[PDB]
């Protein structure tokens, strides 16, 4: 029940004192490497893209590993997107990064490759930390580096673009009975992001959106400011993802929920928040019906076989592309017996 919730959240911020370390750890690496990024031409106005609550720029992801994303400011963008995958574009200009250019396009793995480089000759030079670098299979993480032989962090370099956003979003982000149409309208107004994930194709990122909308997440401006106003918004989100991330624990050796991550939780998890706009529908009281919504609908993807993207309505998770059928029903029968049996995975 709701107790027995109450006392994983309890245990989980056992861990506090101990991901805030590991976070200063990786604090300390990132702003060495912003520093040499700054003297190559081609990155001469990167920064730290405010994106986790560690500091403002270190991003918890799992348990030892966080993520960092440098952003780029880049003018003039015009986008061209990649045939009908409303999620990958080229990019053109209507300049710094004159090398990259083929043609009129933007060369993602030119100025990937570069990237890796200056970061994997950086990480040799200095080491009054133990510091090495791995190449993740996928390249949306383009860097992660392993400290003290246990932290890992993902390095993302980003494109930051000031124009509005593109036409694919714009029935995404359906917050306007939650959050307000004001909200809506400010929050579009931002920058938008461009990481390079696979041709030299770029994908969208609104990783500042989600910090935004997830530490100013109330109808009510004052939603968790006073004791008149506790949701569980945030605990919900902190159990899902735990729930996730126990039952990966179950299959090391096979690993048969791989394809699943954090972000998949996450997008489900604010679907549930547009869907619940009410304050008094996450009432901290309510932590157990509110916990079972997340599950419910979670569940509901996965049967339905769609998890639509939060900004890009058409653009589904779930489809058998991106994610096995077996993999999805694998996962589905794992759930639906820890929430029809009150999570034993969550027992001591
Ligand atoms: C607030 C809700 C969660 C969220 C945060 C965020 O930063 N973003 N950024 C996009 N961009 C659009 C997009 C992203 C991905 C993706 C695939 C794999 N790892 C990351 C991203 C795949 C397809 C598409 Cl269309 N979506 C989101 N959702
Ligand atoms: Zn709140």
């Amino acid at each position: 029940g709701a107790s027995k919730l109450r006392a994983v959240l309890e245990k989980l911020k056992l861990s506090r004192d101990d991901i805030s370390t590991a976070a200063g750890m990786v604090k300390g690496v990132v702003d060495h490497l912003l520093l040499r990024l700054k003297c190559d031409s081609a990155f001469r106005g990167v920064g730290l893209l405010n994106t986790g609550s560690y500091y403002e720029h270190v991003k918890i992801s799992a348990p030892n590993e966080f993520d960092v994303m440098f952003k780029l400011e880049v003018p003039r963008i015009q986008l061209e997107e990649y045939s009908n995958t409303r999620a990958y574009y080229f990019v053109k200009f209507k300049n710094p990064l004159s090398q990259f250019l083929e043609g009129e396009i933007l060369s993602a793995s030119k100025m990937l490759s570069k990237f890796r480089k200056i970061i994997k000759e950086e990480i040799n030079d200095i080491k009054d930390t133990d510091v090495i670098m791995k190449r993740k299979r996928g390249g949306s993480p383009a860097v992660t580096l392993l400290i003290s032989e246990k932290i890992s962090v993902d390095i993302t370099l980003a494109l930051e673009s000031k124009s509005s956003w593109p036409a694919s979003t714009q029935e995404g982000l359906r917050i306007q009975n939650w959050l307000s149409a004001k909200v809506r309208k400010q929050l579009r107004l931002k920058p938008f992001y461009l990481v390079p994930k696979h041709e030299e194709t770029w994908r969208l990122s609104f990783s500042h959106i989600e910090k935004e909308i997830l530490n100013n997440h109330g109808k009510s401006k004052t939603c968790c400011e006073n004791k008149e106003e506790k949701c569980c918004r945030k605990d919900c989100l902190k159990l899902m993802k735990y729930l996730l991330e126990q039952l990966k624990e179950r299959f090391k050796d096979k690993k048969h929920l791989d394809k699943f991550s954090s972000y998949h939780v996450k997008t489900a998890f604010f679907h549930v928040c547009t869907q619940n706009p009410q304050d008094s529908q996450w009432d901290r009281k309510d932590l157990g019906l509110c916990f079972d919504n997340c599950v419910t609908y979670f569940l509901q993807c996965l049967r339905t076989e769609k998890l639509e993207n939060y900004f890009i309505p058409e653009f589904n998770l779930f489809s058998s592309n991106l994610i096995d059928k077996r993999s999805k029903e694998f996962l589905t029968k794992q759930i639906e017996y820890e929430r029809n049996n009150e999570f034993p995975v969550f027992d001591e």
